[PDB]
């Protein structure tokens, strides 16, 4: 419209019906020109790490984690409230455009707005490049609405075939000039509009049932069962009878029962106290690699990280394992750390109703067939797949964690949610691309063909909304004693939790996750 | 609409109607950045001073004054017609945006204005903010219309537990950029209305009357009274003999009367002559504070200041309490004084009427039942709820004085007016909010998860345009005599009162009230 | 409900204290009354509450 | 709280009387009386609307 | 209750002489007579309570 | 403050244990508990204050 | 019953009303091995803030 | 309910049901209950062996 006339208004807020949330958010963004206006292929030739791709001029939005669409008291309303949760509607706005040039002289920069010049946007429906956001990665919008971010890099990777960096005929250029894009002045603004496909409601709730007792504890089966091959409580002595009963109650264990625990991969334990564990290199001939539980894609090993859904130690426990996700907490130095208390883990027990323990077998089984001969042998299982009449329990979506994921396309997936959290979807919101067109330098008067290389050095930045629709399930339970809800019980604090400080910092001091109202199975 | 188009027009004005006036007044603002764009916790540990809360980027408008919407001339107009005042709808408009980029360079600042950059404004219309407006703190329109002023930071306290800083669980933060906004850049204006709730017209008079002298002087009551339980004038000694007579006329303290005075809160009274006033420190094991009268709220003190209604010293008289709202005089040095000359006493003495004095007891009641042995004993009555049957007078309002506050949202709430002075609003006008967009400064080329710090160097300045209509109730008094008025008496003046100076400073000369005209209980 | 405390006076001449009913110590001083702008007045009978 | 109701940055347009003497003991001193505007930091001494 | 007792200082209490409203207070007014007055004015001022 | 101080007479302040409704008084009722009771009968009276 | 709905802006967690017992032999507000039913707290119904 | 560990003892995911807390039927020797229920659609169960 113009120079002088804003093209959007700030909007962030949360607005809750009867069975619907809609949140809504804008933040302020700075785009830097990117490989100075020219893409650059990546590879590196590791044991493991090995991969190859293409870092490209552009920059995209990443919407996904909750924290950017809540807050933590709209997340209390939601996860207190509420057995079950699922998008419907997505709507972006990008606006308030404006781009700035700068000159080094003299040694000092100084930034003139350029009002002529256009950053060019746009999203990607048909999923033709690829989809790079999913990954579990950074740059995302910050949870705090008042913080600035900037726009990340976009990148991809490419097939990679064993351990050698080399391309071969199967890898793709993706050029993203080669999309039809929108070309934005100052006074022009984008939008958009996207619709979730119909996905399960995330369950926001523990079970207050297991599996093994659903029956009713006051009666007995019809069934019998063999109790003992021989009398006396000491192995291969006794009469040698045949003992049958019937399965009465009060000797559970023993119920015959329509259902099974979920699937198991066994995860590595390791303790929070470094005494406790066994020592062991982060890389060299035994990497710590080697020794977690991975898989062997095309000789390259990769963790299961966390893996099938399991259950896990608290998130206070003495233990932990790579089935637990691992967030950085209030203090931290960054990168790294030589103690657990800095850091904020995640636990999944309140699944410990339908599944198998991270760091525990999944039961054991009977390896031979006895005989008066051989004593009978069983034997762990540590992986198990699923089986006819198995039930599970999905992980846990959290605060800080990724919204949803692109389920790869391929002829076949198993029950496509995210190992890392939240809602799979074939067609997932669009990555939306942003770049600074390029302006050229002072050209030369004679005429050459060569590209040209020198450039105006420009930057960016305006203002971006972000508008979801959410699907809520109400609490529908005849429980009579109160349900555990997630309450502030931080106490008496020099300076408040989830505020900033003294010094204008915000963190977040908890990982809070959607399950503590109980349902049963 | 434009960069070379003007957003509105500069309008200030009263204009007086029968029934109503309605004041326009245009002032012009500059707005910094505050706090680098950033919250910030605030906090102290202090025995009574103890406080906690947050400042923040944004700043406000101070609508809340008298002297803000009226000249002199038009105070004078008011009162001197009028037995009261209440106001009625209000209007606001925000326009002529003007943002302003600065560039420190080679130990010189230079100013150039940045015509893409918005400002931010909303008002808070739901009261979901803490309401700091009626404080009776600074940062209001000047008196002068010719007068810039600055645009006061915004900030909240919070809850306090005891006198210690620590905020618990119970402490809120409020982030401003959670609520939806209006961006505005040089061609946007910004525009609100509101409505005042009914509320009962200031009572711009003093009384005719005294509550005890409500009678007929001419008349005997029907009513008798005890006259004495012995002969003679000396106490404990006569002929013991109880003597009953007829209320006649010209002995009225001993008449029966139907109402009361107003409630008291005893002060503690000081003497503008230094050497009159008993030693006291300012801080220290003795604090002023202790001898004060003050309230106790969660182990921490308080004066009680004004506190309820109750007749004061006259203006210039040697002496004064804390029941006494003192305003800066012409010629102050600023945050001290060692003479009570050059400041400007507010006086209640007008409602001496219907109300005790600050300083003085509001009676004496008997603590004894005497006989023939017991002399009666009798003890002050300093501070004295309201009783049924009772009747007062509010405090004073001036021009340069408070005109509303905000009815804390409780439970309960007794005869809502504000001790300060004005109208007690249950939704007082909205606060309105504006800060600078933050605009950053040249990014990195590589890619960082980090909040950006680095902004550019900005401020805006801008018209902003109040209009209040009021109601006014013209005096209907049938008395023959001159009222009081309020009229220029200052005689023989080098430089005019109520005007520029020589260098062009303007002053307020004189404390001004509303109560000139009398009117009969 | 609120009270004011008054003092009490017997019917017999005998059973009270001696008091004048002008001069230093007036009646007026000893019995319940409000100061209004340095002027004593009784609170007569004041607000309800039970008698004799 | 009540008593903090007030925006904790600004200071107050009112006045009041900060001491009657100088010195940090009580009855000792020059004797003089100290006005003051009323800062922030120093809230306790705030003009307030209510009361508990 | 004038004071907080502990094993050392005993309890002391004090007369209430005079006390206003307060909430969840009731009361009954003053009886009308055969020889006495219908009604009043109620004074005209910026506050009143219970104006009987 | 109990009385009036002058260059001879020291402050003197005392405490205020009861304390009726004020002008310009602001309070919060007690909570309702899951315990206690729902409701109650307002006295058929003459005057109530703050009927809760 | 009617219900007003919190309307509330603050950006960080509120208290709730959460069963913090713990690990119990016996479950909290519920009966007990011999049938018994009885209340383990008080609990009142002021939890989420507002401000005045 | 959920049993955590080997240990009998319950914590606070433990539900308690009260089935007075439903809404129910009551019948005397005159009166009769009825209810009617519809299966959501299922593959038959293959009552056959397979012959290859």
């Amino acid at each position: 419209d113009g120079v002088g006339n804003a093209s959007g208004d700030w909007h962030c807020d949360s607005t809750w019906s009867e069975g619907k949330v809609t949140t809504t958010s804008t933040r302020t963004w700075v785009l830097p020109t990117y490989n100075n206006h020219l893409y650059l292929r990546l590879g590196t030739t590791s044991s493991s790490n090995t991969y190859n791709g293409f870092s490209t001029p552009w920059g995209y939005f990443d919407f996904n984690r909750f924290h950017c669409h809540f807050s933590p008291r709209d997340w209390q309303r939601l996860i207190n409230n509420n057995w079950g949760l699922r998008p419907k509607a997505m709507r972006v706005k990008i606006f308030n455009i404006q781009v700035k040039e700068v000159t080094t002289s003299n040694g000092e920069t100084t930034v003139a707005n350029n009002l002529t010049s256009t950053v060019q946007i746009f999203a990607d429906s048909s999923y033709e490049l690829p989809y790079v956001m999913d990954a579990g990665q950074e740059g995302s919008l910050p949870p705090f609405p008042n913080d600035v971010f900037m726009v990340p890099q976009y990148g991809y990777c490419g097939i990679v075939t064993g351990e050698n960096q080399n391309q071969t005929d199967r890898n793709a250029f993706y050029c993203l000039e080669y999309f039809p894009s929108q070309m934005l002045r100052t006074g022009n603004n984008f939008e958009m509009a996207y619709n979730f496909e119909k996905v399960p409601f995330h369950s926001m709730y523990a079970h207050s049932q297991s599996l093994d007792r659903l029956m009713n504890p006051l009666l007995d089966q019809y069934l019998w069962h063999l109790q003992s091959t021989t009398s006396g409580e000491t192995l291969n002595q006794g009469n040698a009878a045949t003992t049958f009963g019937k399965i009465r109650s009060g000797d559970f264990a023993f119920y015959r029962k329509n259902w099974l625990p979920g699937p198991c991969v066994k995860q590595q334990r390791f303790s929070k106290t470094a005494s406790q564990n066994y020592k062991i290199p982060a890389s060299g001939g035994n990497a710590l690699l080697k020794y977690d539980t991975h898989y062997t894609l095309n000789n390259r090993w990769s963790n299961i990280a966390p893996g099938p859904p399991m259950a896990t130690a608290g998130p206070s426990d003495g233990d932990f394992s790579n089935a637990q996700l691992i967030f950085p907490g209030p203090s931290v130095t960054g990168n790294t750390t030589t103690s657990a208390n800095n850091l904020l883990f995640t636990s999944e027990e309140e699944i410990a109703a339908t599944n198998p323990r991270d760091t525990d077998m999944f039961g054991q089984i009977a390896d031979n067939n006895q005989n008066a001969t051989t004593a009978p042998i069983t034997g762990n299982v540590t992986a198990m797949g699923v089986l006819p009449g198995m039930v599970w329990q999905n992980r846990d979506i959290y605060y800080q964690g990724p919204i949803w994921a692109k389920i790869p396309h391929a002829d076949g997936h198993f029950h496509p949610s995210p190992l890392i959290g939240g809602f799979g979807l074939k067609h997932p919101p669009p990555q939306i691309f942003i770049k600074n067109t390029p302006v050229p330098a002072n050209p030369a008067t004679t005429f050459t063909a060569a590209r040209v290389d020198s450039f105006i050095t420009q930057y960016s930045t305006g203002q971006v909304a972000v508008q979801i629709e959410w699907e809520i399930e109400k609490e529908r339970s005849k429980r009579w004693n109160p349900e555990v809800q997630f309450t502030s019980n931080y106490g008496n604090q020099s300076s408040m939790l989830w505020a900033p400080d003294t010094t204008g910092k915000y963190t977040e001091p908890r990982v809070i996750g959607s399950r503590y109202l109980t349902n049963h199975l």
